[PDB]
DNA sequence: CATTAGA
DNA sequence: TCTAATG
């Protein structure tokens, strides 16, 4: 967690590095796991060798471990942090809906910066466009305080448009976070569960009253069980106007809802945990259900979920408020 | 790890 | 269809 912590971060340098600017998966999946061994060794590592000893960890990396232990850099690394086509990757990464594969097409091509990519709107993507459009906005951050406006006004349309809805706003928000990235709108109905065939409408049907209004502005992307988008809100009495932000609603079947909701909510560890729990007191948890557990080694039958707290009687355990599910 | 675009 | 990008 931090004693040997230079050579995680390194690591994932090394990694990420790979991955992205290099097409080199499995050397990227190399310095992951070694990364991530090297992480929960208890001790400090004095040396490769050392390391070396380590699952995952050969030649290759211990050399490396060895360089930035003897000399507090790496050369590779300073090398990479300096090349400029590589530089340009990771920066043509930011754009919302810019990913690796792009990024190095898009260097090909010459487009290196945010301006490149504007003289060049037409080789970019609706995706992209509109990530390009609101770059600023969508790298800014989401203020409680809008959070709660925000959360509001979906709740009210949802509720106009059909008082049978149940939109929860989940992720840290709901964890009480003094700030998020995007709002994520977990979305269900009674007339939508597990075999009831859709109604692709029951997602529709919001999305459209939301856009009838002016909360949302842009779709990124539009399916009928996941809707992605851009929002905004109405900028008051002037002087002050809101920037573009990131939003997603997504369908759900009625019978499927508080463990996706319990889920979404996190946190990642909390999750995790709880999850971990669940294992002991006979039980399974994943995005979706909660199956009893059979000695067999597995088993399957979906216990029902009416809501968070079933999850929880069912574990036996406290009922968390969101506020407190940090871990 | 599942959903959407797109070509 | 596959392949990319988001989460
Ligand atoms: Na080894
Ligand atoms: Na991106």
């Amino acid at each position: 967690e931090t004693l040997n912590g230079g050579i995680t971060d390194m690591l994932t340098e090394l990694a990420n590095f790979e991955k992205n600017v290099s097409q080199a998966i499995h050397k990227y999946n190399a310095y992951r796991k070694a990364a991530s061994v090297i992480a929960k060794y208890p001790h400090k590592i004095k040396s490769g060798a050392e390391a070396k000893k380590l699952p995952g960890v050969g030649t290759k990396i211990a050399e490396k471990i060895d360089e930035f232990l003897a000399t507090g850099k790496l050369r590779k690394l300073e090398k990479i942090r300096q090349d400029d086509t590589s530089s340009s990757i990771n920066f043509l990464t930011r754009v919302s809906g810019i990913g690796p594969s792009a990024a190095r097409k898009f260097v090909d091509e010459g487009i290196k910066t945010l301006e490149d990519l504007r003289k060049n709107e037409d080789k970019l993507n609706h995706h992209q466009r509109i990530g390009l459009k609101y770059f600023g906005d969508f790298e800014k951050r989401i203020p409680r305080e809008e959070m709660l406006q925000m959360q509001d006004i979906v709740l009210n349309e949802v509720k106009k448009v059909d008082s049978e809805y149940i939109a929860t706003v989940c992720g840290s928000f709901r964890r009480g976070a003094e700030s998020s990235g995007d709002m994520d709108v977990l979305l269900t109905h009674p007339s939508f569960t597990s075999e009831s065939t859709k109604q692709p409408k029951l997602l529709h049907q919001v999305v459209e009253q939301l856009q009838k209004v002016h909360f949302i502005t842009d779709t990124l992307s539009k399916g009928e069980t996941k809707f992605m988008g851009v929002c905004q809100l109405p900028s008051k009495n002037d002087e002050k106007e809101y920037p573009h932000r990131r939003i997603d609603i997504r369908l759900i079947p009625k019978d499927q809802y508080y463990c996706g909701v319990l889920y979404f909510t996190g946190s990642d560890i909390f999750n995790k945990n709880m999850r971990a729990h669940a294992l002991e007191k006979g039980f399974t948890i994943n995005e979706y259900t909660i199956r009893p557990l059979g000695v067999t080694g597995v088993a399957g039958e979906p216990l029902p979920v009416d809501s968070e707290k079933d999850i929880f009687d069912y574990i036996q355990w406290k009922y968390r408020e969101p506020k407190d599910r940090s871990e």
